[PDB]
């Protein structure tokens, strides 16, 4: 699992983008948030997540904050 903070992320809608260091930002949709409750994320918020990639081009996955 990579390691990012939360670029920003547009709670009404429904997604944003994490950053990664060295690496292009890496969208994300509330339908990769993992955990129980809302589905968010906060700016600045570290996360544990996964780059999968198929014909739709590069997204996150299994997006956890803790
Ligand atoms: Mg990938």
């Amino acid at each position: 699992m990579l390691e990012g903070k939360v670029k920003w992320f547009n709670s009404e809608k429904g997604f944003g983008f994490i950053e990664v260091e060295g690496q292009d930002d890496v969208f994300v949709h509330f339908s990769a948030i993992q955990g129980e409750g809302f589905k968010t994320l906060e700016e600045g918020q570290k996360v544990r997540f996964e780059i999968v990639e198929g014909n739709r081009g590069p997204q996150a996955a299994n997006v956890t904050k803790e």
